[PDB]
């Protein structure tokens, strides 16, 4: 079956409800005070985290070397709690997957799991007129209110939900190297 | 943890989407062509089952010996497929339970699981101004669109979702004896 136990361990220790000018989103915390949220959430200088106003210390809207949208924004937050480090659960590479679960943590749905079946490395996507790269796709009618939802298989956190058309859903991939302690150049 | 595998086996083989004048509802099929749906769905002479118009051969709105609403309606349907017999998964008696899952099968959510935690045998409920008896309660903000949702623990199907107030949800109980091959008197 689907790895429900695993999806639930991730939801329990590594998600929070985030609210921007654009609405609420499931937010996956990845390692220290660093989390992700779909770029189309429009993150500013402050963000509500479980209804608490929180300073956004850094926000990086990921684009690839063709300068195309990846629909991931990595945010660094001013909070007291660290997130459990889940970088080892992240895929090294692009892949296809079986039997994924999509999980949501919003005010409307504080704890909710949807098997979306099989996940295909889909690539290009015209996401609401923004060209976007590196999308995962599943044949499940995902809805508004699920963006930022965490897509897992057992032992792997593979993406966050960002789009759908009524019959498929789309997640932006997560890769391990998005989050590695690195080198120093001007990013804004 | 919660019995997700089990909730999913019930959703797979024993649920259908039912549409009445009142909207869509998760519908638990119990044994032959016999299913349940919340009384407030207002079942008539026909019902849509996975969008197919279906004759309702019999509908019993359960009330108890105080003549109070139980919010269960047992329906007998004109369909070709039998439902897998799940009467042995039904509780004999009123009880409290741990770590239940609420599952939903609608057009909006064809396959969806929510851990609602602990389930208490709650009793009386003023359900939208209808006095109702024999209600199960869980501390989880359930929403419209979840009515008829199936509440399980591992190995037991204990109720169907019927109400909530923004902080708790309420299910009407299912008991084994609701569904036993019986004696003959005029029920309408
Ligand atoms: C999550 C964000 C939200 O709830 O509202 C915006 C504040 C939401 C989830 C999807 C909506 C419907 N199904 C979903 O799973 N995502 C979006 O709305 C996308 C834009 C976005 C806004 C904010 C944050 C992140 C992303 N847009 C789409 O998903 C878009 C939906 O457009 C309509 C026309 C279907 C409503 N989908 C899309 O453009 O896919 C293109 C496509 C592909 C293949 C065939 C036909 C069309
Ligand atoms: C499912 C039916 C539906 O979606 O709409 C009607 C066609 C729905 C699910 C609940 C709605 C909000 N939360 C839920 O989990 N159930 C209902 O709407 C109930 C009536 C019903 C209609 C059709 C079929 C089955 C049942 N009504 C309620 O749940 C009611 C909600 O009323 C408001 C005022 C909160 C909107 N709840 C209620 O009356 O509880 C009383 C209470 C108890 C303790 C403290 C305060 C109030």
């Amino acid at each position: 079956g689907p790895g429900f136990d695993f999806a639930q361990a991730i939801m329990k220790k590594n998600t929070v409800v985030a609210r921007t000018e654009k609405g609420e989103f499931t937010m996956l915390g990845v390692h220290d005070r660093v989390a992700v949220i779909p770029t189309h959430a429009s993150v500013g200088e402050t963000i509500y985290i479980n209804d608490v106003e929180t300073k956004v210390l850094d926000a990086c809207a990921l684009r690839d070397l063709t300068d195309t949208n990846l629909e991931i924004t990595i945010v660094k937050l001013d909070r007291n709690q660290k997130f459990r480090d889940i970088r080892h659960f992240l895929p090294r590479y692009e892949d296809d997957y079986n039997d994924a679960v999509l999980s949501v943590h919003t005010s409307k749905f504080p704890n909710m799991y949807i098997p979306v079946g099989q996940v295909t490395n889909y690539g290009f996507l015209n996401l609401g007129g923004t060209p976007t790269h590196r999308i995962l796709m599943y044949n499940f009618p995902t809805r508004a209110g699920q963006c930022g939802g965490v897509v897992t298989t057992t032992g792997k956190v593979i993406g966050i939900h960002v789009g759908g058309n009524g019959a498929q859903g789309f997640a932006a991939m997560l890769l391990h190297s998005y989050f590695t302690d690195t080198q120093k150049h001007h990013h804004h």
